[PDB]
């Protein structure tokens, strides 16, 4: 029935040397690249979970150019009445379905590689056939829509809040001059847009830590860099305020921003404040935290407790709230890296190497959890000048990260030296330190 090895590479029988399954549509555990492509375009049934997971994770084991060459060759299949009807036509329609999902959900590969797109359009444009016309036409319209695209409140959003800095006075914008409510809202819109922009393939096979990270993971990198710039800027605001009374005002203002992040269910923001508060230069400031009111200390402790016991309280709090929210991104990076490190790239059976597909699938299920929260818009107005201020945060300046964190700790040792005495430092703020609070204006 199926073709011989001398004419087709996709029709060798299944064995423990080329394809292994998990414990109805079977679920592939590991297999050769040829075996994966074959099951990806299996003539017996439709497999949307495998199609979706394969196109998200394939870059970890196959190059885009190689995948196109293999699916084109899988399509080219050389009793002839039933051979075309039950084997050639179903496989060719499965190949076209794979091209459709590929161009629709992963167009960035055709954007990054112009020659890849040239080959894909050449392949689709040469198909012809009877039932393939409708397939060639939907695929063509998707490539058209993607090429063109590359080239709203449900209710009244609250009034934008201002404090010392008047609107448009961008040169005075700072932690204590902007309104703490507006800082949290504007940072939540910025973080919400960053969260929503991340694609699942940016998180596969640790590509964001490899040589071509800027191309493969630009949205993920933007998200981690925002977290680093915000957390380090909060710490810099704290240790660079040498006067103790003014430093209490600064730390206390950051706690107020975290409370507005909690009202907004921006967990990403909450844990960036907790991260700055737990950092080595800030966490050891006993004289500063002694002055922080009890209610405010309790708010910071309950925020920390979300992380405790492998984020037990965070995971329970996240699944109980209603939209909108901004989930804590770091836990996904943590669980994905644990998966990448604790599972082997390949499985060996009978001296043969099989790609570990279950490893990729476990990583793809974590990215699916990410995606379930990417359609939650906030009923908040953007303030372009405040958004720009946070987008342009550069606490590190022209320094390496380690050199700047070393400086932050040394500043902490300077402002709060035991048994060395506690020096008094002059005031740096020439405006009122009192917060306008976190209650909106009705
Ligand atoms: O006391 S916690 O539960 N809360 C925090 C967050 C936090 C950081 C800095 C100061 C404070 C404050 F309560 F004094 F304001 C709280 N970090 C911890 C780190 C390790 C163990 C226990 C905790």
């Amino acid at each position: 029935r199926l073709p011989s090895a001398d004419v087709y590479r996709f029709a060798e029988p299944d064995s423990e040397e080329n394809i292994i399954f998990e414990e109805g549509i079977p679920i592939i555990k590991a297999g050769t690249v040829i075996k994966l492509i074959e099951r990806l375009t299996y003539h017996m049934y439709a497999d949307p979970n495998f199609v979706r997971t394969f196109l998200t994770t394939y870059r970890s084991f196959c190059k885009p150019q190689e995948l196109l060459s293999l699916i084109i060759e899988r399509f080219e299949i050389p009793e002839l009445k039933r051979f075309r009807k039950e084997y050639i036509q179903p496989v060719q329609l499965r190949v076209l379905n794979v091209c459709r999902h590929w161009v629709e959900h992963h167009f960035y590969d055709f954007e990054r590689d112009a020659y890849l797109l040239q080959r894909m359009e050449e392949f689709i444009g040469t198909v012809r056939g009877k039932a393939m016309k409708k397939w060639v036409e939907s695929i063509t319209k998707i490539i058209q829509r993607k090429k063109i695209a590359r080239d709203t409140f449900q209710s009244s959003p609250p009034t934008v809040e201002w404090h010392i800095s008047r609107p448009g006075h961008i040169e005075t914008f700072d932690l204590l001059t902007l309104h703490p409510i507006e800082i949290a809202r504007q940072l939540t819109l910025l973080e919400s847009d960053l969260y929503r922009a991340v694609q699942p393939s940016e998180l596969v096979g640790s590509v964001w830590t490899k040589e071509d990270k800027e191309i493969n993971s630009p949205n993920l990198l933007k998200m981690i860099r925002h977290t680093t710039n915000l957390t380090l800027w909060f710490e810099k605001c704290i240790v660079e305020t040498e006067n103790l009374e003014e430093r209490v005002a600064v730390v206390s203002r950051i706690i107020e921003i975290l409370q507005v992040f909690q009202e907004l269910n921006n967990f990403n923001g909450v844990l960036e404040v907790v991260s700055a508060m737990n950092s080595s230069p800030v966490y050891r400031l006993d004289h500063t935290f002694e002055q922080i009111p009890s209610r405010q200390k309790k708010i910071l402790e309950e925020a920390h407790e979300l992380s405790e016991d492998h984020y037990k309280k965070y995971l329970a709090k996240l699944r109980s709230i209603n939209p909108p929210c901004v989930p804590f991104f770091g836990i996904y990076l943590t669980n994905i890296l644990k998966t990448e490190e604790g599972n082997p790239e390949v499985l060996k059976r009978h001296g043969k190497e099989l790609i570990n597909f279950s490893k990729r699938r476990k990583v793809a299920e974590i990215t699916g959890e990410i995606q379930q929260y990417q359609n939650q818009p906030y009923c908040l107005r953007v303030e372009s000048d405040i958004k720009r201020f946070f987008e342009n945060l550069n606490p590190m300046g022209n320094s390496m990260e380690k050199e700047f964190t070393d400086y932050l700790f040394n500043k902490s040792l300077e402002i709060e030296p035991n048994p060395k005495p506690l020096p008094r430092f002059p005031k740096k703020y020439s405006y009122p330190l009192k917060s306008p609070g976190v209650r909106p204006s009705n």
